[PDB]
């Protein structure tokens, strides 16, 4: 009922994703992906039959873990909706084709699927089967991709059945390139390249940015989904604080497994010695703001409302520290 | 007796690995690895129980496919032994630690394990489970590593059981770095970096190659195993020709399945339009000789006889075309 009203803000930074999760019966990924596919007219641009989209989105949502506090289907729905908005920055218009747009969105949707709630380093240090499979390199991100594509092969789940063979092949490559770039261990390289693109930036006199080679473009799409993955501190405070509660619950539960198994407690995962508010402001100062300020430069200045909220939320969290 | 006589050649380029395969009851990898570990005193240095070593080597050898013409246990034994000889070159004396020596030989042993006899691109184009798992990136090479490390966990198979935690961490990363560098799609960049090193190379007062950081050391080990992997045309001709027979069988059988399935036949995989001799000449001219000429420069003059044989074999295959 009122699910319909909440969804009408699908194009706005600060969607009530947690409400939409409650109202949809814990299906925010499905309903937000559905809505967005209509808003951008993708069920026809790519001849996706509507029931095939739902069957896949439902199976995909099921492979996010409901007993994981942060890396679940609400985070996936939130990154989807956030990428959907960053794709409409005025300074990007005419930059991405429809296939590149479908790539960033599908990638956002699968980018954390089957997340166990622990870090790559935890999986490596524990000689997990995942790290054995993927040779310690972007272990989670490779797994997210493998599962996300694998589910397409379930019954009536191939939402790409009517893409041409080359379209499928191009989409698969772009999705892989995007999701692999969500690995935080690649944040610094990715930001350095985004800065280089800012210095050597080229633009119409009318604001809009000009990217010509695939290398530059996929680099923007990687940093874009990376943005949406690190967009919690840029949302309104009541949203951000719930995200902070959830990631800290996940960190603490990993630190508890590191304690029970008797290994070193990873940074910020020690519930007996954690400063949640000092961590958030350090997260902003060293990762989220350098990132979003570089991105705001790239799309100068359609990102101001977002860079503003980020600096507001950083001031508030700092004020919670005596 | 006869086998022990042939294994006395284990320090010599052009060891008759096919004889040793026959004389060992199709166990060239087990007996050559065992001989080399004894030769380099590796069982004592790393407290490897001999029964654990034999058990792992036989399990590892089992997981090479006896029905694959080239990428079988004979190729693995050949690359192990060729790497063993390259490690002994005078320009590298006392350069590498026993752990790095262990990493390079171990990497050589597992570097093609469970190879199905088709290329990465074929596994990508046939939507294989392997390409699905590894997101189209170094599909085979990631799989070889996952299998080689996983078999260490079988009953009495952990040959690294008495290494320190730090030794095992360091070895695992070096082995991963080395095997991933055997992906031929990385050959151009790996050779470009090897050229740069030769142009700027440093030698010690003892005349030996100076490598004072991990990036330089792992790059030499990467190219060394890469050279051993592409060493068939540098071997005595009667060995080279049998390798060419085996790789062409594998190519033709892949091209058969490509034709059977409606796909374009990969280059050199079409038996009805193959040019074996011209392909070997182009293989040497564009891949093998540029690589080995650069390696010979790096270790000059230690590799002059190997380079001479390569140029003789090139001339011979060339002379069979008119
Ligand atoms: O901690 C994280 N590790 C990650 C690794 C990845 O490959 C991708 C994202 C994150 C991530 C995200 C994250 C998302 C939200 C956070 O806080 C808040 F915005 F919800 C947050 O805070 C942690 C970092 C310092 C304090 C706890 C971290
Ligand atoms: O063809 C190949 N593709 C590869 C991909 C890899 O990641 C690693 C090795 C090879 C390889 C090796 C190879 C090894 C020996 C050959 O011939 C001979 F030396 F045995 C040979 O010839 C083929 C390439 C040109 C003609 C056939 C190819
Ligand atoms: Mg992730
Ligand atoms: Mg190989
Ligand atoms: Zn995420
Ligand atoms: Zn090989």
């Amino acid at each position: 009922d009122v699910l319909a009203k909440e969804l009408e803000d699908v194009n706005k930074w600060g969607l009530h994703v947690f409400r939409i999760a409650e109202l949809s019966g814990n299906r925010p990924l499905t309903v937000i992906m559905h809505t967005i596919f209509q808003e951008r007219d993708l069920l026809k641009t790519f001849k996706i039959p509507v029931d095939t989209l739902i069957t896949y989105l439902m199976t995909l949502e099921d492979h996010y873990h409901a007993d994981v506090a942060y890396h679940n289907n609400i985070h996936a729905a939130d990154v989807v909706q956030s990428t959907h908005v960053l794709l409409s920055t005025p300074a990007l218009e005419a930059v991405f084709t429809d296939l590149e747009i479908l790539a960033a969105i599908f990638a956002s949707a699968i980018h954390d699927v089957d997340h166990p709630g622990v870090s790559n380093q935890f999986l490596i240090n524990t000689n997990s089967e995942l790290a054995l499979m993927y040779n310690d390199s972007s272990v989670l991100e490779n797994h997210h991709l493998a599962v996300g594509f694998k589910l397409l092969q379930e019954e009536n789940c191939d939402i790409f059945q009517n893409l041409t063979k080359k379209q499928r092949q191009s989409l698969r490559k772009m999705v892989i390139d995007i999701v692999l770039a969500t690995d935080m261990s690649k944040h610094m390289n990715l930001l350095a390249d985004l800065k280089t693109m800012v210095e050597t930036k080229k633009v119409t006199s009318s604001g809009v940015l000009l990217l010509d080679n695939y290398s530059d473009r996929i680099q923007v799409l990687q940093n874009m989904v990376h943005c949406a993955d690190l967009s919690n501190p840029t949302k309104p405070l009541q949203l951000y604080r719930q995200w902070t509660d959830r990631i800290m619950e996940e960190f603490f539960r990993q630190g508890d497994r590191e304690r029970e198994r008797g290994m070193e407690i990873s940074p910020m995962c020690d519930k007996h010695n954690a400063s949640v508010e000092k961590s958030q402001v350090g997260f902003i100062d060293y990762i989220v703001h350098p990132l979003w300020e570089t991105w705001a430069d790239l799309v100068h200045p359609d990102a101001q409302d977002i860079l503003d909220t980020l600096e507001d939320n950083r001031e508030w969290y700092q004020s919670t520290i005596p």
